[PDB]
Order: structure tokens, then C-alpha cells, then sequence
């Protein structure tokens, strides 16, 4: 019940600035799929790694629309520590690299979809995802580390210009769980 | 610890009641007022689904599922009063019996968005623009005496039962997943999300 | 020279209110491959229909080989529904939405079948210069001068500023780019 | 007739002069102010390439390739003076030696955008936001005594020759083709477009 | 039963030397699949045309192996009328052309088997054939035209030197039915 | 016309009897002599299946399903007596419970042929060579006083039930469909062929 | 010239009765392609292993682009089972049948996925010089010396001449081809 | 040492002479007898290529490239004297200008085998059968007073240069790689094999 949410929040609190391994966070989100299933308003269901042989894949149960989610660590720098100009902070190369990587992986998954479907047919696996739209989600860093208003302004300017990639930070990701707990009370 | 055990039961009971009424009258009632009234009483569900504490339905504001009372009766007055709710979500609750795509075909394998759905989208965009204009007018008046809300927009219309084809589903996805600042979620998807929350709690 | 541009403009103004055949306008835009290259700031070069084989074009950046699909309708194509959904709000006409959906579907199919098309080009000796990197599409339909009401223009601008990838451009603006080139030269 | 031919000759001569300057100092001068001065004297080329009559460069505004002398010295004053110039193009000119991608590899075949390019993009976004703020402030003052400009943004930096590898070009395309309100066009692309205009005229 | 066999024999005798249309023989064979089911010792079943989109394709139900059969008309020449040497008659151009055509079609069918199977899966068609072994059958001409001993010797040498293709004349194919009738009696 | 119906009934009854006796002991009776004796009484089925009027079962030759009496007691003497059957089919019948491939794998997905099956193949080839040599010797003696048969070889061993996996079936096909002079047909295939003949007759 | 051939023969005679490592013989045959090219009368060229990507070589015709798949086992591989099915009837050892089936399966798979291989080679800048036209394969295993009895040789010859597409050639036969070449040169 | 070097030089000189003769009149001489005479002086190359020490050029026997002085004048007599040469190479040489496939097309991309090539194949098969019959008759005569050869079959005709389209090459391969007892190798392939041997020696 809600005790499960409290345990998940406790685990998140434990590794806010200690664990920097993408595998641990992938395991955390794979044990509790609803953490990432709560991002999207539309219903989603996790797709097994075998079907589309650190990234995840959630498909709409109705329209089979799949969204590719790439997970970094909360230690991911959102913006460069230095400033491009006075009050101008560039997004750190890790975030842009993650965006490009998730876009490339989504493109490759769309292109090789026929081979994947045929392999699933050969091996008996049912393919319940279709690559209809180039939607992607990147999870990296924490919004808390942006202390200066210039940092927050620069990051918000960066994350508003992206068409398909929807960058969501870990603290804002678990803010949904915390808000669910608050709403229940 | 007992408070959590009571709260989860209360939430499960509320969600069960919502699903019960939905499955009871998913095809009998086609009046927009009825569905708007139904979703007003369960605003915290929408707040969690769309991940925003403040939800705006018709001309009544809500914060965290609690009906905020504004004496002046103006939604814009509350929006200006609370800088916290500068990223609220506008929701239009259309009927579940609202066609999403035209019954005919534009081409072979391509279908066009129905008149009602795109009309509702344009209506919510117009309402967003009017609310922005009213907020700007209030700010201008206050400056005369001595920013921009940019709220989100959501439309809840139709059901996926009418898309009995792969082409229909692909057309609907290519339509709704291309709007920059408007989210379209059908009633069937909404109550599937409610059922998912029920499963999560249990 | 400029006489060619004025002849193109004369053809456009003569056929804008008369012609309703899509093949004629496809031919008109195919004869002058430079007309649609002015839409995109980045350089574009037309790719022959044999390379990647409902009227569509294909312009690819000569540098990055990034391909942009273009769909062409007729200037008589409706933009918004003549009737109004509510008071002062007009729904976009189903023809334009269907065209956007179809161009997106064709871009998806072209990206998915890119391996087969490239291999067929390699077998037939054709050099493939288009690469499907991003899903950008352009729909050309109707004229913006036919929306007289302020509500009409506002509804059409709400629709056209809402799409993520597809860039709806009306014919009058497309030839207005050439007219503006003439004005800048003069 | 003869006037059209004379205009064609003048335009071709101007474009050939621009291309000659570019080829003369494509790899010699790195001063950003130098390229800003060079391009702002040929603003009709930019107006045609970006398909908009009004072009904003630094502190000066250009309409149809003709400099507009705003005696107030403020760009926003001119912008508010002309109601037709609500869709101007804000262009920031950088040196053509600005890198577009990180020289190292973020992953196998994925290259993150360089610091300078995204920094310039954020700088032009900040400039656009400040211009919007100034326009709204001037409108506030006028209302007190008795819209939103939202211009387009364009960044011209770097050359496409440094992106020798296919992965480099794919990464640059996946970066610059997902920005909503910003357009990044390389200097090499700019002058190739100029050569295309020459070929069309000649 | 036997009446059907006699009817088939009468049909074969009627147009034995008059009709020269490949489609007529195609229709006759397609009406009675058992006519070509008796060439192969192992059981075979006809593969529908829509599955592998004048040739046929009979597949072994157990091993899912299909043999490509090319059908000409009985009027098709077997050997050249003139003689390369005294008593030496070359095999006619039609027979070698049919052999090469059927081999090329089998090779293409194998090389494009992935796409065919994938299309069948997408369209709901059950792909019941697997291209395991390169075997083909050509049915061209009549053996009765080879009246001379040199003709029969040359044709037998050519038809026995083939490795993967089993050339069978029409008269042999229908004398198979006649012999079946004799054995039943 | 009535005679044809009676012949059809007789053939159907014979084929039904063969199928019944096969299915009665298709797993219990696994003795080679029993199966050879069963198949001897039903020669004409083998004559039709392999398309040859004359067969060679053990040391006895049958023409058109009829037990041909050879007072010499030698198969080769009869084959010399009648030049008509100079290309008969040599049938050697094994047990239906004969392994076809080794249960262990030679490699990933590749299964070697079982010892019994290749032994049967070598045995039929050896018997064919002995028959050829005896015929040649008889012809040599006749010439001394004052051709070459080259018969067809058939092996009937095992069933397809042991080839459960796809790899087993494909390995068995790549083995049995690589033999020039020998046709390897399983008992299951033989009696499904009998079923097909029954279906054709009906 | 002659020294290289004599050195190859010396290595073969040294390792024939001792070495049982498949990779060693693979390396020996890969060092000198002419050794394995002698099986086919028509000209053949070695295709690099990276082009079409247990131990299998690939030689292709420089003219007709026909490729032959060559499987290499060790000389210690048994040719026939030491026991006998009947008196004088010796079955082929399961290693030989397994090798034949394996090379046939690999050839079938290599043909079936040929288009993907060609596309990968073209996209990676490597020319595809092999064309899978015909199902011809070669299995190299064992030595003919180990067959001493008349029954052994008779059974092995029956098996090796009953094969339709794949030719089984023992190591001593190939290096005896080499020795005969040396003798003819002398 | 020196002996091996001398042998290498002799072989290189012989092969270079053969190549010079071939290239000198690869398109000039079209006489079958001329080419048979040219090849018969260099039969050791054919012995090596076709993997047998004994070559039967028309009616002339050669052992390891050495002429056989058969006083009886019959090839069959020499073949009967030595049971060692039971699988000699039967080489019939045609002109290098012999057509390989008909210039016309049987179908789309299918090129039927030319009359001359299949005629040569039938000729060599008939010659082999007649040699077998003569050997059998000689053995019969010896048995009356007090074996089977089955040799190879080699046909050399035409050149691959007449096959330019890929359909030509595929048709020729699907023809020549389909014969059991006959090997068809073009003149161009034969002399390219000779070139490969030359490269190996050098």
C-alpha cells in the first residue's frame, strides 16, 4: 500500500548523492514500474528487454505507441558549472549527449522494426509496441543543484525548446510519488 | 501507521466508486454536464494523472483535490491571487460518445480527425488565450494603479472502442501526439489509468 | 531572370482561382525546383522520384543528407471548416488534417523501408543522397487570403502554431516568398 | 524589361562580391564583430533566406534590406513603433570557427553538442526574453500614461566541414532539428544558399 | 474414383497434341493436385499462390520442405531437330531455358524467404513451406516424339546428367496415372 | 462401370487394412522381419509410390503387386530373364522404431545422422552392388557359352516423431535429400502417403 | 617455389598423425590459399571472413562470382564407425554426417541472409565479391589411410560417392594433390 | 637446391609460353584441331587442374603429362592393360569462340544454354558410353578366352567474355553447376587458372 510508496521514497532519500551507478537506478525503476508509468498521462505498460533486442520502453496498451526512456544518475550535471556569458549557462554535455543518444536509439528501433517483429514471430514473442511517433524521455540529474536563479532560468530555457525529448529530473520524478502520498492524505 | 492504512482504503473506495459509476453509465449518459460534474468531485485523480496540484475545470479552480472558493467568482482572480498556481491545467470534459475520427477515409490507410475533437481542441486553446488576456488585463490595471500564466490544456473526449482498426489508431496517435501544448486523453484511457492506480494501491 | 519569376507569378495568379487539379500544380512545382527550396533556410536539392520508389516531393540537405518530405495540395484546398463548432471558433477543415496525417504516415513508411530502398538503389546503381534523420514534413494547401474573418485567421493560426513537426504553408505565402525576392531585388 | 535585367545584374554582382569575400576570408578572420559587420551590410540576403522582411541584428533593425534609423537608440522602441514588425527575426552572428559538437564521443556514434553552440543558443533565447520583457514594459508604460513581440531566433555559427564523420552529421541534425523556436544554420550552408540564389538569378 | 481417373486420362488424350496453352495445363493440374502429388515419393501438399507471392509449389507436410515445379506444354520440344553430330542430338533450347528458369526462381524464393514469411505473418497467412533443399521439377514435352534410338539416348543422357532438377515429360506424368489405374485393376 | 466400382472398393479395403495393421502395432512390433512380411503382401502400393512396376524386396521380385514365381530361386536369374524390368526399385524395409539422428547434437542446431540409418543406406548400396555383380557374372558366362541393371535403392527406416525440434527435421532433410541413388522415406511418411491414396480414391 | 611446397608437405606430414586442433589446420590452410584452391578446377579466390559475417572457409569464382563453402575438420576425425552394422558393412561415422549437415545448414543460412550481408558490406564500404548461386560445399576430414580393409574402403567410397552436393575430401587426398603437383613440376 | 630452381625456371618458361600462345590468338584462331594440338603438348597442366594423372585427349592417352605409346592404336586397349587408369580425364576441347548461351532470352533474365554447348556435352557423354562399351566387350572377350571405366568428362568451349550481363553469368552457372558427370570450364577460366598457377610458382 502507501507503505510501499514510503519505502520507495526512503530508498530514493538514501541514494540522493551516494549511488552513481545507472544499473542500480535501472533496477529500482524496474522493480517499481509505476514510478515511470506515472510520468505519462496516458496508460503505459512496460515492454520486456527481450522484445526489442539502461533504456526502458513503455507502450500504450491501446494504440501500441512506445516511448523510449533513458535513465541517467541523479549525479548527472544538468548545466555546465561555468557560464557561457554573464547569466548564461549552457546545458552540460551529458544532457545533450543523452538526448542525442535516445533520439538515435529511437530512430534505430523504428528502422529495424521489421527485423524485430520477425524475430518475435520466429521465437513466439508477441510484439505489442509500434514505433508511431518519435517521442523520447531522458531522466538525469536533480533540479535542486540549480541554486542560482540563473541556473534555473538557463535549464528551463533549454528544456522548453525540445520538441520530442521530455527531460524530467529525478527529484521532479519522485515529486509525483510524494504528491500522490500528499493527495491520499 | 494506521493513518496510512485508513487513507489507502479511503482512496481505493473512492476509485472503486468512480470505476463503478463509469462502467454503470459508460453508454447511457451522453450529457457533458453530467461528466463534468462527475469529474469535479474527483479532482485529485486528475491532479495525480496530469501531475499538477492545480486543476481548472469550467470556471472553478481546484488545488490538490480541494475545491478552492473564490468570492469574486472569477477564475482569473484566483489565478492572480496565488502565484503558486502559475502552471495550472485547463481540462475540457467532453462526452465519451464523441467521434475522434471521421467515419470515412481521407486516403487509403489515413484518416482525418473528426470535427468535434479538433473543435474542442480549438475551443480550449481559445479559452486559454482568453484567460491569458484577462490575467494580462488585471496585471495592466494593477500596474496602472501603482507575467504570463501559460497554463496547460487537456481534452478528454471519446473512447478507443470506435477505433476498431490499426489505421484508425495510427491516425489518432499521429493526430494527438503532434500537438505542442495540448494533451488528448480518452475516457477509456482515463479509467484505465484509474484502474492502474487501483492495482497499484492494492 | 526576373522575367521567369514574373511568368511564374502570372501562372500562379491565373490558375489560383481556376485550376483544381493536383497533377498540374505538382508539374508546376517540379519544373521549378527552386520554388520549394526557398521555404527552408538550409540548402535543399530535389531527389528524383526513382530514388525513393498522393503527390509528394523530397528535398535533402546536400551537406547532412537530411531529407524533408513535402506534400502538395491545390490552392482551392479548404483550410478551416466553413461552419463553426462554437461562437467564434472554427474547426480546421478535415482535408488539411488528413493531409498532415498522410504526410506523417508516408514519412514513417519511408523511414521504415529505408533499408530496402537503399539496397534497391545500390543494386540499380542509383546513388542515394537522402537520409531520414528527423521526421520533418511540409503540407502546402489553400490560400491564406481566403480567411476574411478575424476568427478564421485566429483559428487557423491556433491550428498551424500547434503542430510539432508538420509545417503547413499556404500557396499565397509560398509565392509571396518569390514576390518578396522580386521586391528585394528591385 | 531592361530595368529587370539591370536589377538582376546588380543582385548577381552583390552576391558574387559576398561570395568572393567569404572565400577570401573563410579561414583567416575569426573576429565575430568582423562577420557581424560583413553580414549586416547585406541584410536583404538574410531577409530572403529566412523568408522575413524585418531582420534584427545586435542593436540595429533592418527592414527589407534597408537600415532603419531609430533615433531613440533602442530596438524595442522601433519594434513598438511599427505594428507590422511583430514577426521579426533575431539573428546572432558568431565566428565560423565555432565548434558544433564535442570532439570526443559521448557514446559509440553519439556526439553531444559543443559548449559554444548551446551557449550561444541560450544567449539568444535570453536576448529574446529580455526583448519581450522590454516590449511589455513599454506597453505597460503606455497603458499607464493613457501584445507580445515573440520574434524568431536564428544562430549562424560554425561550418559543416568539421563534421567529417556520418555520426557527427547525424548528431548535429538530431540537435538542431529539435529546437522549437531557434534555427541553427552553418556558415557553409548560408553561402551554399547564396550560391543557389546566384544560380537561380544567373 | 476410377471414373475420375479415366476422365483425367480422357482429358489428357483430348488435348495431348492440339492445345499449346500453358494456362490450360495449369488449370488441369490445379483441379487435380494428385496428378503432381504422385511424382514425389514423400507426401506433398499444394501451397496456395497467395502464400509465396505457371509454377507450382508442393510442400512436405512433415518436414515443411517445398519443391518448385515448372510446367510447359506437351508441344514443347525436347531435343533440337538438327543433329550436332551423327546420332548426337542436342537438348532443345526450351528445356534448358525452363531448367534455368526454375532454378533461378527457386534461388530467388529462398533468398527472399524472410520477407515472404514476414508478409504472411502480417497478413495472417501461415507459411507452411521452408526452403531446405534445392530441388526442382520441369514438366516439358512428350517422350513419344523421340522415335529414333539416338533421340531417346540423347534425351536420357541429358535428363540423367541433371543434378538438382528432375525433367519429366508429360506422357510419363500421365502414364503414371495410367499405371495407377492398371495397378488398381 | 460396376467393375470399376468393385475395384475401387477392393483397393479402398486393402489400403484400409494396411493402415489398420500399421496403426495397430506402429510402436509395439519393432521386428524387421514382421514389417517386411507385412509390406510384401502390399507390393503394388510401393510400386505406385516409387513409380516402378517391379520392386525388389529381399530376394523376391514382384511385378505389379503380383508374387512372381522364379523357380531358380535367385533374384538375379529373374532379372536376367526379363529385360523389361532392368531398372527395378530395390526396397529394404527396416523397423519403424529406428533412430534417425543421434539424440546428442554435433553442434548448435546440427544433428548427425544416426548409425542405424546410415548403416541401412550402406547395406542397400552393398546389396545393389552384389546384384549388379551377379548379373554381370551371369551375362559373362552366357557370352562365354555363346547389361548393367543399375536399380533404384529405397530405405524405409524410422518415423518422424523422433524429430520433434525443427533442427532435427532440417538435419534429417539435409541428410536424406542428399542421396543420389537412395530414397529415404520414413514409415510415417509411407502411411500418410497411403492415407493420401485413400483420400484420392474416395 | 619448390621450397615452399616442400615445406608445406613437411608440415603436413609432421602434424598429420599428432595434431588434433581444428584451428591449427584452419591457420595452415589460411596461410596459403593455393593449397585449398586445388579442389576446384575453376579459378577461386578467398573471401575474407568479415565479408559474410564451426570452422568454415569461403572461396568464390572471380568470373561468375559463385562461392563455395569449405568446411575443415582435423585428420584425426573418424571417417567410419570402428564397429560394423553387418559383416563388412561399416556405417559412416557420425562426425562426417554431422559435418556435412553443418556445412549444408551454414550454406543455406548464408544464402537466406545474403541481402543483409550485401547491404552491410555496401554500407560499411566493403565490396561484396561473392554471389550465392549454387549449393556447392566441401568437407575436409580424416585420412584415407585409416581405411585398411576392403570393406572399410568400399563403404567409405559408397558414402562419399552417394553425396549429391557436398564433396567429402580427406586431408591425405588434398596433400597428395600437392605432392602430385610437385612431381609434375619435376 | 639448384635442381629445384632449374625445375621452377623450366615450369615458368613453359607456362609463360602457353600464356603467350593463348593471348596471341585468343581471338584469331577458331580451329578446334589447332587448340587440341596446342593443349596436347602441355597435358600436365590439365592433369593437375582436373585432379588426375591420366588425361584422354580425343584418342591419345597421356600419363602425368607424358605421351603414351599405345601400339595397338586404341585407347580402350591401353585402359584395359593398366587397371590403374580407370578414372582418367576425358577432355574434349572446343573452340574458345563457342557460344555459351543463346543471344535471345527464354524469359526475363533466363538465358537458355546454347545449342553448341549442350551438343558438346551430349557428344562427350556418348563418347564415354562407347568407350565403356568397348572396354566391356574387351573384358568379355578376355573372359571367354580365359571392368567398368566410368571416366571423367571435361568440355572446354567459349569464353566468359561473351557473358556480360549478370543474368548471363547466373544462367551459365545454373547450367554448368548442375551436371553430375560432366565439368564445363571455359577457355578464359582455364587460362586464368593457369595464371594462378604461374603466380603460385612465382
Amino acid at each position: 500500500g502507501i507503505a510501499n510508496l514510503k519505502k520507495v521514497l526512503s530508498v530514493w532519500e538514501s541514494n540522493k548523492l551516494t549511488n552513481t551507478s545507472e544499473k542500480f537506478w535501472q533496477s529500482v525503476l524496474k522493480e517499481n514500474t509505476w514510478i515511470l508509468s506515472q510520468i505519462f498521462s496516458n496508460p503505459t505498460v512496460l515492454i520486456n528487454d527481450e522484445a526489442y533486442v539502461v533504456d526502458f520502453l513503455y507502450a500504450n496498451p491501446f494504440s501500441k505507441d512506445a516511448v523510449l526512456i533513458a535513465i541517467k544518475t541523479p549525479s548527472t550535471p544538468l548545466i555546465t558549472p561555468t557560464e557561457y556569458r554573464t547569466g548564461v549557462y549552457s546545458a552540460h554535455k551529458d544532457l545533450t549527449g543523452a538526448v542525442t543518444q535516445v533520439l538515435t536509439y529511437k530512430t534505430t528501433l523504428q528502422r529495424e522494426y521489421q527485423n524485430i517483429d520477425y524475430n518475435n514471430y520466429r521465437q513466439g514473442i508477441k510484439t505489442d509496441f509500434d514505433i508511431i511517433t518519435p517521442c523520447c524521455v531522458v531522466i538525469a540529474g536533480m533540479f535542486d543543484t540549480l541554486t542560482d536563479t540563473a541556473h534555473r532560468h538557463s535549464f528551463e530555457l533549454y528544456r522548453k525548446e525540445l520538441k520530442n525529448v521530455t527531460v524530467i529530473t529525478f527529484d521532479e520524478l519522485f515529486e509525483r510519488v510524494k504528491g500522490l502520498i500528499k493527495l491520499l492524505e
